[PDB]
């Protein structure tokens, strides 16, 4: 029974490109806004959202994937007034743009926008106003960190990204990734700061282990990028 | 709320589809794990001394059929902490539960309510704060388990979630032992209203359950057995 009613929020799973999205609402203004969905499971999403009895006002990308295409172009159809946000550094198409200090606000809440570039030039971290929640799409992984030698990556820009914009909150301010390829669904600063075995490394070190993964070209990086730069919108049928 | 948050870290084993739940006290540094699994215990083990913590029990919500409990191994990797299942699952462990049943860790506990239906030895794990109910697989997100092997009953199913889950409070969150449609958490007021099945007459819902007409999974052969033996294979 605590004073205030809590925000309410959902984290759902695409098991292929083991993509996170996150849901996000104030539970007695009824509205929303929806992190990194994928477009498979837009339908999905849209038909929680109305169960639930909220109303979508934004569809956020933390940064334009290259693993599988954005839902948050169909989600303006699916979902009338929905609109779709991106950082502007991504280059990408969207009803809005944001960059470093923006706030998307959606009842007695608001995601704080910090710039935390490196996997790519246009990654941005959704901050909670509360300092509680902080969503780092794939700039910062559950004891791990995105690639950086793709999409115009850069290792040191991310070194300098997480640690100035990501570990400088609060110890017990909770992180949600876009991706976590292990079985986990939820991590801490204090813990990263002190765990990730990359990110403990000085920022020379983890240049030259990150240039060193030799990991392959993904499958689905030719027809996602471009995809997700246009908002989604694809060859039809 | 001066005392600190409970933790809770929801884990998910891809194949299985299976969510573990590691609950810890942050100032007394206890927790516990629910329906931890065989193959990620060792990842458990390492998150749970990274943390800090000391495992206290390794509890299962039932006697699986779809992966081998992680409890087993558990005992070996943590000294000091026990297995624990509900009595009525017929299965081995250190310590065996019932209706009524609380499973203290520091300041939390969990309020054991049978749950049978799925298996005769199903129960949901209700936190003393009544914020949380770990459900098994009595009640899954929008739908349930499967009724028709392991001696399982379909209108003993309908009793027990009407009668032990349905009777929460509605903002009470649900978080199940398996999902499979990318979902991790859901509430009793969702399901209370919108689960197709569960919102059905108890006589309707003891009629489709039995249609289903669904394969046995792989799995259970081997089990099955494994987990009324703490884990032990073979
Ligand atoms: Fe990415
Ligand atoms: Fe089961």
């Amino acid at each position: 029974g605590p004073v205030d009613a809590p925000i309410l929020l959902r984290q759902m799973f695409e098991p292929v490109s083991c993509t996170f999205t996150y849901l996000l609402g104030d539970r007695e203004s009824r509205e929303a806004v929806l992190i990194d969905p994928v477009l498979e499971t837009a339908p999905r999403d849209a038909q929680l959202i109305k169960e639930l009895g909220l109303r979508l006002l934004y569809a956020v990308n933390t940064h334009c994937h290259a693993d599988h295409i954005t839902g948050s172009g169909l989600l303006r159809s699916l979902l009338p007034g929905c609109q779709s946000v991106i950082s502007r550094l991504s280059g990408a198409q969207a009803d809005l743009h944001i960059e470093d200090g923006d706030s998307i606000r959606f009842g007695r809440f608001a995601l704080e926008t910090r710039a935390s570039p490196g996997h790519t030039p246009g990654c941005v971290t959704f901050v909670l106003n509360d300092h509680s929640m902080a969503f780092t799409g794939d700039a910062l992984l559950i004891r791990g960190c995105g690639r950086t030698d793709f999409q115009q990556g850069c290792a040191k820009t991310l070194y300098h990204s997480v640690h100035e914009k990501i570990f400088t909150l609060p110890g017990d301010c909770l992180i949600y990734p876009a991706h976590d390829y292990h079985g986990f669904t939820v991590s801490t600063v204090e813990e990263e700061r002190t765990l990730n075995p990359r990110l403990t490394l000085s920022c020379e070190e983890f240049v030259k282990i990150m240039g060193n993964l030799n990991l392959p070209k993904p499958q689905q990086i030719d027809f996602a990028v471009p995809a997700n730069m246009r908002c989604g919108v694809q060859t039809p049928t």
